[PDB]
Formats: C-alpha cells, sequence, structure tokens
C-alpha cells in the first residue's frame, strides 16, 4: 500500500503529489521521484529536513529532535517519516522552528 503525499515549497516551485509506499520514508521516496528536499543527518536527530503537516498523518516514531509541542503543532522530520494516510507537507520549515 502507498499514500499520496503532497509536498509543497513554492520558492522551489514545488507543489507535487507523489505515491509513497507505507514502508518508505518520505525524504527517500521524494528523492527517488526526482524531488530535491533539504537534509543533513538523515537520522531524525536535527531539524534540517523539517516540514509541517497541513493534512493527513505520518509515523515519525524514529525521530528524536522535535519536542511534544512541535509534534503537536504539526512539525515532521521528513527523513524519518512514513506516511500513514494521504498527507500534505510544507517542506523547508526549519526556520519556522526558531
Ligand atoms: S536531516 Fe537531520 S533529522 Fe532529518
Amino acid at each position: 500500500p502507498s499514500f499520496k503525499v503532497t509536498l509543497i515549497n513554492e520558492t522551489e516551485g514545488l507543489n507535487t503529489t507523489i505515491e509513497v509506499p507505507d514502508d518508505e520514508y518520505i525524504l527517500d521516496a521524494a528523492e527517488e521521484q526526482g524531488i530535491d528536499l533539504p537534509y543533513s543527518c538523515r537520522a531524525g536527530a536535527c531539524s534540517t529536513c523539517a516540514g509541517k503537516i497541513t493534512a493527513g498523518t505520518v509515523d515519525q516514531s524514529d525521530q528524536s529532535f522535535l519536542d511534544d509541542d512541535q509534534i503537536q503543532a504539526g512539525y515532521v522530520l521528513t527523513c524519518v517519516a512514513y506516511p500513514t494516510s494521504d498527507c500534505t507537507i510544507l517542506t523547508h520549515q526549519e526556520e519556522d522552528l526558531y
């Protein structure tokens, strides 16, 4: 099973919905389909790949940087996030965490 993940960053000209297997991280699946997303550690330990969820849900249990307030506010570490429903994610949201 796969989910439709809408990735959005209009300064990049990015507004694209891709099919992501339920066992693949969003960053990896995006890259495979030719999308460029920001990243550094790829380990869920920083905020470089941070995005913000505006629709749908993810499993990011592997992440270890975002606190509970930040998770509640919709933030996601795309390098370690599986989609769990069709979802919409604003990418390059690191500065919004400041
Ligand atoms: S690139 Fe460091 S948490 Fe995703």
